[PDB]
């Protein structure tokens, strides 16, 4: 019998900032991939479009590799939506994995973006989250950068806080904003700050 | 007849902590697949077998039908700092010997020099600049005392040779250690 990895990946920031959409990825690693098929459920329905199916990868290691994309409009996202893809394999029981907003989990409830040095280094910073995953991108004049130094969500407590060192080279006036996306708790955290 | 499966040999190389706190470079080698009972890996060391100091590795069996089994050679930092060669080897009936080399390049610029100052200053926070290497491959580490602080933020190699940064906070001497596998070059600087 042939072994099956899937997984189900969540929608980056980047698409959730710069395209107002929220892309899920699923797909599944194998051995013979022919009759092993991916299937979609957003909020328990069968979606309606938004759903663009891969194509198989031969891979030098003689494993296969197939994935399916579903996009989703923003406002779903952050609305807390269910997202449910399948894998379906004769030889096997049906293998859901689930993306959710989840009752435990806590929103972000508050970013910090200031400076502190100057080469400018730009902080930002996000507490009161949990679970601690976390996805941090920095932008200058809606475009996107980056040269920055991100530390991973470290802990009287029930949450998590991280943060992200920007450095810019020293130089015309810019803006720049830190977006970041919580996803089991679907926030989506922006703060602009200027110099 | 027979038909062959899905092998995946993989080689993982020292860590700055195991190389500063142990003075010890082991590297990990596995191998991910299916049925893996005739997989073996073997090591040379400089080109040839080493006398003693490996641990070969139960048969990790995981949820989705995987199998997983890794073999690591453990040599003396100078061995290491030296640039001595090491190889592993994954050796199936039925598959071609394949071989996965922790060379030490000699296309490899090495970091040119470490730099370790304060960004700014309720907590305080740090810098470690490392200089003009290639490849981007680069491993960190800050350290209070002789106890590792892993409160940093790293910054990855971006681009003829390449620089990354890591911004430390801290709420003593504190040394930033750069561990650069491809040229096998270690620095560390220190302050206060
Ligand atoms: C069924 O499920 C199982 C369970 O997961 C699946 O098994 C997995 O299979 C994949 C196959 O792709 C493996 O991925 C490779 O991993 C190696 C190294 O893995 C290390 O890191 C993992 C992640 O660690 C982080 O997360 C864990 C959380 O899990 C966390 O605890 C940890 O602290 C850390 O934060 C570890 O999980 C892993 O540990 C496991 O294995 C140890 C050794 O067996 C064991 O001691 C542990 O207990 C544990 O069991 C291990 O420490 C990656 O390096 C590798 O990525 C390389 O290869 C891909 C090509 O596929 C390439 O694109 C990458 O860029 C990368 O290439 C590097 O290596 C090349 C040499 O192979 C080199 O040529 C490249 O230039 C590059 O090298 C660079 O870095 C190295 C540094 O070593 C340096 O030498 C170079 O100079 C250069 O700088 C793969 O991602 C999983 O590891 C494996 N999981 C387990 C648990 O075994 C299975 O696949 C599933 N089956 C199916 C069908 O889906
Ligand atoms: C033969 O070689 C091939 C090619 O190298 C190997 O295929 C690889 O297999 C590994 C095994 O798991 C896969 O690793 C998984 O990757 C997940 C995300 O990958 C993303 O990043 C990588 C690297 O940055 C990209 O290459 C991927 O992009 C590729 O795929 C997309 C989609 O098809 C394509 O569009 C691209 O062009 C690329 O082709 C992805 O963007 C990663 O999340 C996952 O880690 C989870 O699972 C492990 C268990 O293995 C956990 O330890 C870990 O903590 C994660 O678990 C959490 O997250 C998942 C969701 O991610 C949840 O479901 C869990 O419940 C939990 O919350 C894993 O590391 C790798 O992606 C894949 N590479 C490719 C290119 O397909 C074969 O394995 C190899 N065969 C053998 C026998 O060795
Ligand atoms: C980011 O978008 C939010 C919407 O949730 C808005 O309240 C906030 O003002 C925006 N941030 C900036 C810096 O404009
Ligand atoms: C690194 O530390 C060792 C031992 O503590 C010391 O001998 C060496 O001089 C240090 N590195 C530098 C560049 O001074």
């Amino acid at each position: 019998t042939q072994p099956l990895g899937v997984y189900l990946l969540t929608p980056a920031v980047q698409d959730l900032w710069l395209r107002d959409k929220a892309t899920f990825t699923c797909f599944v690693v194998g051995s013979d991939l022919k009759d092993a098929h991916l299937t979609w459920e957003v909020a328990g329905k069968v979606p309606t479009g938004g759903v663009e199916e891969g194509l198989l990868e031969r891979h030098s290691n003689g494993s296969q590799s197939q994935h399916s994309r579903l996009t989703l409009p923003r406002s779903l996202w952050n609305a807390g939506t269910s997202v449910t893809c399948t894998l379906n394999h004769p030889s096997l029981p049906p293998q859901r994995l689930m993306a959710l907003r989840e009752p435990a989990a806590q929103a972000p409830v508050k970013l910090s973006l200031n400076l502190l040095a100057s080469a400018s280094w730009l902080l930002c910073e996000v507490s009161g989250f949990s679970p601690p995953n976390i996805l941090l991108m920095w932008l200058e004049d809606q475009r996107e950068v980056n040269t920055s130094g991100f530390a991973p969500a470290r802990p009287r407590s029930t949450t998590f806080w991280a943060w992200s060192v920007l450095r810019v080279p020293a130089p015309q006036p810019a803006t720049y904003t830190c977006v970041v996306s919580h996803e089991d708790s679907r926030t989506l955290l922006n703060a602009s700050r200027s110099l």
